[PDB]
This record gives C-alpha cells, structure tokens and sequence, in this order.
C-alpha cells in the first residue's frame, strides 16, 4: 500500500456534474446503476480514472453505447477514448451483507445504510471518490416493502412507487452539489420522532429522527438538542439550515460517532437514545455535542467542503471549535475548557510525541481513515481558537463571513480559510500559518523578574518544539501567549509599557524574546497562558504558595484550576519516583490544606470545585514523564486518592451532604452539584471501609438515575468495596438487553484494578452482551482495557500486549479502521521502559507478518517499528 502526498495534489482531468443513482437494495445482492453526466478538463488523451472497491461491474455505456476502451486495474476502473462531454452510465454489483467493515453500504440489524467518508462511496460504485468533484444528485431506491417501509437518501422525496412482488421506492433530489462523501442511504423500519424548527427568516424545517422500534421514549432529548443546534448557529454565527427536512438516523453499527451527510446524518446510537435511568450527565451533554458537531458541518464542511483529503481539518478544526462554542455558551464555559483542555495535555500530546505524529494539514497518508485524529480535531480546535484569541470575536466573525462568500458551494483548502481570516480582519497570519505544517507539541519556557528600583517587571518566553519522527526540522511558531499579573491583594495590575496599554496576549514569535512592562507597583503572581491559549507545555519555576495563591485569587475559573494541576503535577511525579523506590505517598501539608479550602469555599462555583476535586486520569499523569510506568501512575494516583479521603473525610462528607438533590434535572447548575457530590463520593469510597460499602451501596439503590447509580457502581470497583460483585451483579441483571447501558459496565470490568481483571475481560467475550460484530462494545471491552488499563494492559509477564494481539488478529480481517483505534496502546512503545518495548516490539511483529494486513494496520505497525 502507497503513501499519497499533499504536495501530489492536482486538480482532476474529469469533473461529474450530475449523478442519477438507483438502488435494486437486497441484504445479499444490491444492484446499483449510476448515470454520471460527465465533462473533460484535462488532455484529449486522458483516461478517466473511477475509483471503485470490492465492486462485480455488469455494464458500462457512454451516451448509451456499450464501452469497449476501459479497462480494471487494482482499485480503479480505467475509461479511454472519451469525448469532452458525455453520460457515463455503469451498473454493479454488491452485498451489503457480507460487509463487515462498515465502510459503504452495510447492513445494521435489519437496517441497510451507508458511511462513506472519507473513500467509502467508491465501495458501492465506480465515481471520482474526490472531494473536490462535486455533482447534484438524484436517488432512486428500490426495496422490498415488509422490510424496507423507510426509503430515505440526501434531500427531498420528489417520486415514489409501488411495484409487483411486494416492492417500493421513492426517489429523492438534492439541488446542492456535493462531493460523494456526504452521500447518504438508509432503508430500513423505524419509530420516527417529528418535529418542526422555524428559522429565523421563516424558513420551515421538518425535523425527522429515526429510531428502531420501541425507542421513541429514548429522543426527545436528541431532538432538543438539534433545536438547540439549529437556533445556536443563527445567534452566534448568523447560519442557518438551508433545506426542507432534516433527518437524523440512530443505528447501533458504527465506527465513528455520527456523520453529516447532507440533510441526512447517520448517529451512533450512543449519541442519540437518551432516558434518565440509561444516561449519564457526560451521556447528555455528549448527545449534545454531537448533535451540534454534525449539525455544524452543514456550513463548515458541507456548504463549504474539503479540496483534498490533507484538509480535513479545515472542516473537523472548525467544527470542533464550533461545537465547543456551543457547548460553553449553552453550559459553564469553565467546564468546557477544562475538559477540553484535559484531552489536550492527556491524549492529544501523547499522539504528537508519537510515531503517528502528523500535521493538523497532514503531508503524508497511507489509509486516511486513520487521520480521523486528536490531532485533526482537538489540536485542529486549538488552531481556530488561537485565529479567535488574536482576532477577537468581532474580526473572527467578519472572517467567517469572508469566507464562506468565496467559498460557499466549492471545496476549499486550510490556507483558503486562513487568508479569509486574514483578509477580512487585517491581521497578518503569515507566520500563524506554521501550526498547519509543524507537528508536535511546543514547550515555552518563562522566566521572570521583578525589578523595584524602575517598578518593571520582565518575562523571558523561549520555545522550541522537540523533533518528531515524521520532520526532523522544526521552526519557532506564533504563540499567542495571554498574561494577567496579580498583586498581593488578588487584584490585577494593568499591564502597559512606556504610558501606553499592552494587550495582554502576548506575541511569542521567536525563539527568544523579552517583554517588559512598566509600572508595576508590587511583584507580580503571574498567571501564564491563560486559557490555554495556545497548544503548548509551559516550563515556568512555580512556588506552591504562587499555584495556592492563583487557586484563591486568579479571575478564571480555568486559571484556579490549571494552577490546582500544576501544584498536583509536582507531588505525582514525586511520588512516582518513590513508588519506584518502594516507599509511600508524601504530601505536604500546605497541599492538602489547598484542596480543603476548596471543599470548604462557600462562593466557588460548584462546577469549578468538582473538577478541582477531580485527579487527572492516568493517561493525563503518563504525559508528565518522558519514560511511562504504568504501574507507579496507577498506584500513585490511587494512594492519593486514599491519602485526601484520610485527610478530608470529615468535609468531604458534609459536602457530599450538602449536595443531594431529589429531582433529577438535565440543567447546568443541578449538574454542576451533582458533579460535586459524585467527586465527593470518589473520595469517600476510599476511606474507611464500612462506612464506604455503606454510602456506595446506598447511593447505587437509592439513585433516581443512572448519573448516580454508576457514579456508585464505579467507586465500588475501583476501590474493590465489599459490595462490588454484587451491584456488578445486579446492574448485569437488569440490563443486560441493552448494549449502550451495558457498555458501561463492560468499560468498568475493563478498568477494574483488580489483580484478574485480564482473566475477567477474556471471560467477558461471552457474555450475552458483547459481540465482536459491534464497534461500541469491542471499544467498551477491548478497547477500554487496552487504552484506559494501561497498569493492566501493561502487566509485565506481557499478557496484556498477546491479548490485544489476538484481537487484532481477528479485526484486521473484520474491520480494519476498529483494528486500527485498538492499536493505538502498542504503538506507543517507546514510552515505555526497556523490557516492555521489547514485548511490545514482538507484538507488533507479529501483526505485520499477518496474512492480509490491512492498510490501515500495516501504516501505524511501520511507524512504530521503525
Ligand atoms: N465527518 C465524520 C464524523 C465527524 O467528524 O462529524 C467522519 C467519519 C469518518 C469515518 C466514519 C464515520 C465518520
Ligand atoms: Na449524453
Ligand atoms: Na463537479
Ligand atoms: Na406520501
Ligand atoms: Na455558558
Ligand atoms: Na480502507
Ligand atoms: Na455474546
Ligand atoms: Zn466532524
């Protein structure tokens, strides 16, 4: 398998403009037909060149003549001698039955329905699987009736049918033009949820939600949510939808999370079906995301689409920035952050430190489905959110604005969308275009001083960003870098040099360089890269009385706690060092002290107090260390966890207490305490043993819903309290028919830090819930264990890698792209001490040598071996 190349990108010798689709749909046999009108733009003697995967051709015409100048080749149908203009009409064959890869047209339950992003729609016929070939479509579905009573494709009915034999069909037309991508087919039987949305120039949308049968009870949430999208997008961006009817489809067979297909999503039913006894708070608040990320891509991505593949971010950065935007004005902006920020530091640094390390615009792709990334998405948001921080809201918008007037109804390039910003703001980006081609993570060093005799107080910022296997050359970047400094009542010193204001973002362009700023009455506590404002690592001298002091006093609420984070980094890598020495925990007093006035504060937003109180995960504690021991992190944060339920048992119960809510409500302030009673709980089921079976166990009966009752189940696994296998138990019994419910229990028996939790998650292969056949629960067990156990995972007899090796096995034949998220944990090997690369090295040999490696495997095996 080859490597393409950004650099390699020309535009297409054929465009299509228009594309006549019909569907004969069978589970065994679908017959396709596709009449494409068709138009030369490069050399007389150039072929046309179709993409098309696992395709039985029957015919191919041009302007009705049977073709005798083509040819197949690997992965391509090749057509020669053609005119300028012409209909190109093939017909072919597939089974949708036999695809288990997900990826095309596939079968879901009794459902049939597609995903073709990035290259699938090449699996259901012979087209320019380009994004940058653009064509108005027409479908045309021909189904059995009994089965298939729901026909449904990309924009609106505009003919339908009955047949002999018992069968139907309905076409459908979507007047915008579109790159095969966002191509959408679903038939199947559904409940189906209506609604109605009124934009804001009258514009009336029928909202349509499908569900299988029995979950209507389940989408009203959903359905809200998409309400709550749509009206979003027209206050904060001025866009609205711009079609008739906007149809959601819940299926329980999906790779990633959901798809924008125009008019048309398909869900991961996981991020759809909602009830109170089902759903978690994070359940909600995901459904929400979701919903509005898809609903988001409308603009930023559908009317406005990729050229290429390498630009993916121009969509994914922007959607994600868009759907977090969402998410904060709607809820606490300060959670938002925070979480958002945890996946930056935690999962998205540790892929830039690894042998998949790319680009936000990648330079180099062997399967794309495997650029579907953090660094895509999260580090891709980053990018917009610094283009924000230097623009400010009024210019960024002006931006956007400029941008999809060039561009609506074309496919555009990262560099298109910077200089729109650029353009329409006067801001010079020139060098702010260097995050698209740099990978890895930037370290800014800061250094001070504090100067009484001129009252001057001096930062020294450096940076530099680490090689990386992908580009050994690396060059300074526009960190947009945002100071306030606090005086010694907490209050913020205006920043100003020479009798002029400075702004306080500042401009961190080279290497190396100075800011000075004047009448600074009193030494300043800095508080540095204020909202994480930009993607880096900060070096910075830190006493803990200047991280107590931004806990108390700093002005954000993201400052309070990323300060609470850095005074925490300190004590885990010391004891991480002892754990490895065989000695226990060491916590200074002050430390604790810190964490009670937080837990005693009367005024801190609940909210914020909860994710204080909330230890970074192991993999955020991973990224602390340039060599990795799982099993010290592991252990460290579990004896921290003990050592402050010891220390604040007393007021951890009062505000456990003190936070019991008896109706349950999906709103942002119940939420907010609730989130502090469960961080609360967290503690408390590490404390003394009888009292901690006791609230747990009560706490797991007594909850109204399922935020609570898993909050319960949770601490009585991880604390391994004498009511665990009971709970465990009964939580199996009750729902066990329910997979995305079950799903959390699988994630449980896969993170549980008993010693066999290895010998249980085998076991677990046959349980009555799990199937390999299904991508939430291989990713709830398997994928659970090996990226969210890395202790386990990491086990030193090396059981952990030769299970995942076993999985993979089979994967890599069923479904590659599932393949290739579960080995994510093995190509992170050089993280790792010295034995386990070796284990780990043995295991990823023996992946390569597999009989029919897929692509997808076969890329990230090289990386990591090399
Ligand atoms: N654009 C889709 C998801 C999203 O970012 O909206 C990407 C996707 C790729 C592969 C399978 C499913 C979905
Ligand atoms: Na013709
Ligand atoms: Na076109
Ligand atoms: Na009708
Ligand atoms: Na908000
Ligand atoms: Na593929
Ligand atoms: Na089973
Ligand atoms: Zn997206």
């Amino acid at each position: 398998p080859q490597a393409k190349y950004r650099h390699d990108y020309r535009a297409p010798d054929y465009q299509i403009t228009d594309i006549d689709l019909t569907f004969d749909l069978d589970a065994q046999k679908t017959v396709v037909t596709a009449v494409s009108q068709a138009v030369r733009h490069g050399a007389s003697d150039a072929p046309l060149r179709l993409n098309g995967e696992d395709l039985k051709l029957v015919s191919v015409h041009i302007n009705d003549e049977p073709w005798t100048a083509w040819k197949e080749e690997e992965g391509a149908l090749v057509i020669s001698n053609l005119p300028e203009r012409f209909t190109l009409k093939i017909i072919n064959e597939i089974s949708p039955a036999a695809n288990t890869a997900l990826e095309g047209l596939y079968q879901s339950g009794d459902a049939l329905c597609t995903q073709c992003e990035a290259e699938g729609f090449r699996h259901i016929t012979y087209y320019l699987d380009r994004p940058d070939v653009l064509a108005r479509f027409t479908t045309k579905i021909i189904a059995d009736k009994i089965k298939y009573p729901f026909l449904l494709s990309n924009g609106n009915r505009v003919a339908q049918g009955e047949l002999e034999n018992g069968r139907h069909w309905v076409q459908w037309q979507d007047p915008f033009p579109k790159p095969c991508y966002l191509f959408a087919l679903v038939a199947g039987d559904f409940d189906v949820l209506r609604d109605t949305f009124t934009t804001r120039s009258g514009r009336e949308v029928a909202l349509e939600l499908y569900v299988d049968r029995g979950n209507l009870d389940r989408a009203p949430w959903a359905m809200t949510s998409l309400k709550n999208s749509m009206k979003w997008d027209e206050e904060r961006f001025g866009l609205e939808y711009d079609l008739d009817i906007y149809m959601i489809v819940a299926v329980d067979f999906f790779n990633m999370g959901a798809m924008e297909n125009k008019g048309l999503n398909i869900f991961n039913s996981k991020y759809v079906l909602a009830r109170t006894d089902t759903a978690t708070d994070k359940d909600y608040l995901d459904i929400e995301r979701v919903i509005g990320h898809e609903y988001f891509h409308n603009w930023t991505g559908n009317r406005v689409t990729c050229r290429d593949w390498f630009q993916l971010s121009l969509k994914e950065g922007l959607t994600v920035f868009r759907d977090q935007e969402f998410s904060s004005d709607l809820g606490s902006r300060a959670v938002n952050r925070i979480n958002n920020v945890r996946t930056m530091r935690g999962l998205q640094f540790a892929e830039d430190a690894s042998p998949m390390a790319h680009p936000i615009r990648p330079d180099m792709v062997i399967e794309m489905n495997n650029f579907y990334t953090l660094t895509v998405y999260e580090k891709g948001a980053e990018v917009i959110r610094m283009i924000h921080t230097l623009l400010g809201e009024e210019n960024f918008q002006k931006g956007m604005q400029l941008y999809f007037e060039r561009h609506d109804g074309s496919a555009a390039t990262c560099d298109d969308f910077v200089q729109a910003m650029e353009d329409a703001s006067n801001v010079d980006l020139s060098h702010f275009r260097r995050w698209y081609s740099q990978s890895g993570t930037p370290i800014v060093t800061v250094k001070d001083d504090y100067n009484p005799e001129t009252e001057q107080y001096t930062l020294t910022i450096s940076q530099r960003t680490p090689a990386t296997p992908d580009q050994a050359e690396k060059q300074p970047l526009h960190i947009p870098f945002a100071i306030e400094l606090y005086d010694n009542e907490g209050k913020v010193i205006p920043l100003q040099k020479g009798g002029h204001p400075v702004n306080s973002v500042l401009n961190v362009t080279q290497a190396e360089q100075t800011f000075v700023f004047d009448n600074v009455y009193f030494q300043p506590v800095p508080a540095l890269l204020c909202e994480f404002s930009a993607p880096v690592k900060l070096e910075y001298k830190w006493s803990d009385q200047q991280l107590t002091f931004l806990m108390r006093h700093a002005r954000n609420d993201f400052s309070r706690w990323d300060a609470a984070q850095s005074l925490l980094a300190t004590y885990i890598k010391l004891n991480v060092a002892r754990h490895q020495q065989g000695q226990p925990l060491s916590l200074p007093v002050h430390v604790a002290d810190a964490f009670r006035a937080v837990l005693l504060d009367e005024k801190i937003d609940p909210a914020l107090a909860a994710e204080i109180l909330t230890l970074p995960s192991v993999n955020e504690m991973a990224e602390l260390f340039d060599i990795i021991d799982p099993i010290a992190i592991a252990e460290v944060r579990e004896a921290l966890t003990r050592t402050l339920a010891t220390e604040l048992a007393d007021e951890l119960l009062a505000i456990y207490n003190a936070n019991y809510q008896s109706e349950y409500r999906v709103e942002h302030e119940d939420i907010a305490k609730r989130t502090l009673r469960n961080a609360c709980l967290r503690f408390l089921a590490f404390g003394e043993t009888h009292l901690a079976d006791v609230l747990v166990s009560k706490q797991f009966h007594e909850a109204n819903n399922m935020t609570d009752a898993l909050a319960a189940l949770s601490a009585a696994v991880a604390a391994q309290l004498p009511c665990r296998d009971a709970l465990m138990q009964e939580y199996d019994d009750k729902w066990h028919q329910n997979g995305l419910v079950m799903d959390k229990w699988f994630i449980l028996q896969a993170t549980s830090p008993a010693a066999n939790v290895l010998e249980t998650v085998r076991g677990l292969l046959q349980h009555r819930s799990f199937t390999m056949s299904n991508p939430n629960r291989i990713r709830s067990l398997i994928g659970a264990f090996a990226g969210s156990n890395p202790a386990a995972f990491h086990a030193e007899d090396g059981s952990g890698y030769l299970f995942l090796v076993e999985m993979l096995t089979d994967l890599n034949s069923r479904n590659p792209q599932v393949a290739s998220r579960l080995i994510e944990p093995l190509i992170r090997l050089k993280r790792y001490d010295a034995k386990r690369q070796e284990k780990m090295r043995a295991a990823l040999e023996q992946l390569k040598g597999l009989e029919n490696l897929s692509g997808d495997l076969y890329e990230k095996i090289t990386k990591a071996l090399a």
